[PDB]
């Protein structure tokens, strides 16, 4: 049975595809104005030396503070975010920020080399970037798998983007108050995504398999806020991160 989609599931799609595109810059042209990258000696990948100069951390948080800003507006797009209270956009904001960044940076990330290419060597990021940010193979190597994982999925960039929109709005995040309204903006989502798979995506289980990268980001945001607690612990760090992602993940 493959139901078209409705006028108002186009409408969603379209909706969020402008969203992505306003939200997201493909040449990456923004790049420069952050702070710096700054590549030190660490082919040992020498945790102290890694925490003594957390060398790649301003740009890295740079480059993550910049996306929680264009994830926030992405997210006030999404059919139905808005009706939300406040308090609840943000417990959803803050919850799932590193998992849509997690996401979105798939669009970068290239099987070539197994690296997030931004640009030129300056904003090629690589495994060793996020060690000399500070973290360990306890999260990266799960990330990189993720990334894979997703890149070969192939999604449309419909699937893709109702797939961030669907992360976003999840209603078993800790602390949301109106659950059930957002678990209907999340099945209007999830609708949307599998009407249109079993509608526009040619052959040769896909949607279980996009539901299934939505519980490993669980995983890997449990990991990557155990890191950052540690990281938080290294003096002087905060200085190195930005207002934003100390409110997001402190
Ligand atoms: C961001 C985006 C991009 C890449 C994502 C990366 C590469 C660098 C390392 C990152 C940012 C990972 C992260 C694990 O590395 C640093 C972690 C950062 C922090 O914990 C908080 C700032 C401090 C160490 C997660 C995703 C990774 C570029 C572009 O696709 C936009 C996207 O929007």
């Amino acid at each position: 049975l493959r139901p078209k989609l409705s006028e108002e599931q186009q409408r969603i799609i379209a909706i969020l595809l402008d969203a992505h595109h306003k939200t997201y810059d493909p040449t990456y042209s923004d790049f420069c104005q952050f702070r710096p990258p700054v590549r030190v000696n660490d082919g040992g990948g020498s945790v102290t030396l890694e925490l003594s100069q957390l060398s790649m951390l301003p740009h890295l948080a740079d480059l993550v503070s910049y996306s929680i800003q264009k994830v926030i507006g992405f997210a006030k797009m999404i059919p139905g975010f808005r009706d939300l209270t406040s308090e609840d956009q943000i417990v959803l904001l803050k919850s799932s920020a590193i998992e849509v960044i997690m996401l979105r940076s798939n669009e970068s990330f290239t099987m070539d080399d197994m690296s997030w290419t931004c640009g030129n060597q300056d904003y090629k990021y690589r495994v060793s970037d996020v060690t000399k940010a500070g973290h360990s193979l306890e999260l990266i190597e799960p990330l990189i798998k993720f990334q894979v994982g997703l890149k070969k999925l192939n999604l449309h960039e419909e699937e893709h983007v109702l797939l961030m929109a669907i992360c976003i709005v999840s209603p078993d995040r800790p602390g949301v108050q109106d659950a059930a309204l957002i678990e209907a903006i999340q099945d209007r989502l999830s609708n949307t995504l599998q009407t249109y798979i079993r509608c526009r995506h040619p052959p040769p289980l896909l949607y279980a398999k996009m539901i299934q990268k939505l519980a490993d980001l669980r995983s890997l945001n449990e990991e990557h806020s155990k890191q950052y607690r540690c990281l938080s612990f290294q003096p002087e760090c905060s200085m190195k991160l930005t207002p934003l992602v100390l409110e997001v993940f402190g």
